[PDB]
């Protein structure tokens, strides 16, 4: 009985795949982190009004096409 | 022959790493889900025109700097 | 001693989990790729000014509420 050699290569095989996965997992984390740090902006309200961007918020455009 | 004890701790080791990976995988999924639900907006056309945001779309600013 | 059968099912078990993980990892990659390709836009400056979008950049709205 040497089924200990087949079991060994089988564990070695799984271990390699786990190493590859740990790598893709690390890559994924760095990509998600960058996406999170990009500071993207959410959608403007969907209320039939036009919006412009100011101080991290959507402000009504008509607000500036009037004095006040 | 006790190489069954070394094989056991080796499987235990891989299993722990797989547990850690399952965790980072779950964390990644929750982060990607939130990024997907944030409702970010795509780029405006790159055609030399100015755009404002309205009803989930980029509309030409000049459209409002005119009556119609 | 058949602890070789228990070790076998244990490796089989870990291998299945590793297969599931490889799948969730692949799914995550396709989702992150799409998020990266969506071409979202970063925040406008936070300087108290109103901005509109033009040619892949935030341009001051007042720039168009004046001839030049």
């Amino acid at each position: 009985t040497n089924k200990i050699k087949a079991i060994e290569t089988d564990i070695a095989s799984v271990r390699q795949e786990v190493n590859t996965a740990k790598g893709n997992i690390s890559s994924l984390q760095g990509d998600v982190q960058a996406l999170q740090e990009a500071g993207y902006i959410p959608e403007a309200p969907r209320d039939g009004q036009a919006y412009v961007r100011k101080d991290g918020e959507w402000v009504l455009l008509s607000t500036f096409l009037s004095p006040a």
